């Protein structure tokens, strides 16, 4: 059966750890869709890779809420990014569904709950999806089946390493 | 609004331009949750998207089928796996020790290589708790290793030293694990 699983926290590791379980499914020829929320306007070391494999890649690409400032036009572009999100969780030939940084979306009342919760109790019972982000909603945690907080026990950033491409991006 | 936003943004551009070092980092992915392996491979698969070199050491033998391996290894990251023999048993310490420090010895060529911009040294930490792997060799590796080379270190139970080495640090704590509600291994997300 598919499962939903959660990487939740403020330590490094939850888009990574996301992305790694879908090189995983990759490498066993597993199809798998991915949806980015807010992200997109970075350098994206992960969709280089992964995309050229028939991983598809639907990003907001709007940037940081604290740039955009702008609540109107970041709405507007969950709620078509999250169409192509509706569109993976309704399509039994994906195995694996990431949805990386979804978390904010609800958080920030872009993206109404009712409609990540349906959309994941109506999948296909053989899909697998990824959610990540700080901050989750208690419901999306309680439906998920494993669910791991990165705990953020030390980060380079704070002993003031910049962030690198192929590290951080 | 436009002014609550900017502050968050003074803030965030404040800490940004504090914090200017460009150099190799010590990654430590630990704790009892799932997510410290595939953390390590999806920041490989991130660093090999932006054309980087990776090497992989992994202190675990290669019998299960092995996805993200399958993945990057055709695209030239270096996989040293470790022997298939491997026991964990005390009648058979002193091969199991020896397979460890076979592929220890690959595992200290990749950290003195220049050319590699990564290092993944994956269930590393079972082999310095359960004595296979004297710690000194560990810490004075990553020491010497290329100042521009990271190094992505995982497993359960991480010594005390190699966590103060690391420069970042997350502890997977194990929220909930679909293990625990009997659902099984399955290829392509336990392995
Ligand atoms: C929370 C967070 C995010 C959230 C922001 C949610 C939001 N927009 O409201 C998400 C995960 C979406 C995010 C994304 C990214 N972020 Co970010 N993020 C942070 C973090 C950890 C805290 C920010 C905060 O609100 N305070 C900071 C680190 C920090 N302590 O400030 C980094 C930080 C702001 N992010 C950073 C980066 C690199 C990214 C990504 C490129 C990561 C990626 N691999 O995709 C993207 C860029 C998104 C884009 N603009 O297209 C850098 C920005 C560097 C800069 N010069 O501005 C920071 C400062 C981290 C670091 N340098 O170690 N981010
Ligand atoms: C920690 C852990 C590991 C550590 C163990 C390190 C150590 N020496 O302590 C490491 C990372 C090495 C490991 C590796 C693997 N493991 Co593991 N592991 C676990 C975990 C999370 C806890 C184990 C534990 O605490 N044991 C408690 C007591 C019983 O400990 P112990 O028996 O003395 O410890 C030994 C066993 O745990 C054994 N073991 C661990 N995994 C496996 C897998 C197989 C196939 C076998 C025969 C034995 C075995 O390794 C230790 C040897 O000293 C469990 C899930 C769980 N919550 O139980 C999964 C689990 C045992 N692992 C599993 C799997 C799938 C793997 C890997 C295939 C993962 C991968 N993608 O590579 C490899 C298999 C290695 C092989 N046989 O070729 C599955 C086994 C499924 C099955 N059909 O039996 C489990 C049940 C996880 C799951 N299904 O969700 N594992
Ligand atoms: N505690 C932190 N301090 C500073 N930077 C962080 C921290 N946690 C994550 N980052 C980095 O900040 C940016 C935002 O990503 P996010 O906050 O979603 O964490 P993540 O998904 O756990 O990180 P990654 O994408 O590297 O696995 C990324 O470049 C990420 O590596
Ligand atoms: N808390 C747990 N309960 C049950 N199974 C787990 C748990 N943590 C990891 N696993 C699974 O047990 C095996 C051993 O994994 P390990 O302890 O190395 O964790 P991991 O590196 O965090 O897992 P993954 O490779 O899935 O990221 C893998 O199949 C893994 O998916
Ligand atoms: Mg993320
Ligand atoms: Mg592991």
């Amino acid at each position: 059966r598919g499962i939903i699983i959660v990487f939740t926290g403020n330590g490094k590791g939850k888009t990574t750890a996301a992305f790694g379980t879908a090189a995983r499914a990759v490498g066993h020829g597993k199809n798998v869709g991915v949806v980015q929320f807010i992200k997109g306007t970075w350098p994206n070391g992960e969709r280089n890779l992964l995309e050229p494999h028939g991983v598809e890649f639907q990003v907001m690409a709007t940037g940081f809420t604290w740039e955009t400032q702008n609540r109107e036009a970041d709405t507007a572009a969950c709620m078509a990014v999250w169409q192509h999100g509706k569109r993976m969780l309704a399509d039994p030939l994906l195995d694996m569904v990431v949805l990386d940084e979804l978390t904010y979306m609800v958080a920030y009342d872009y993206l109404p709950l009712e409609e990540v919760i349906s959309a994941l109790n109506a999948r296909p019972g053989h899909q697998t999806v990824i959610i990540t982000g700080r901050g989750c909603h208690r419901d999306i945690l309680d439906l998920a089946d494993t669910v791991s907080e990165l705990r953020p026990v030390k980060h380079a950033f704070d002993a003031g390493v910049k962030a690198q491409m192929g590290i951080d991006y």
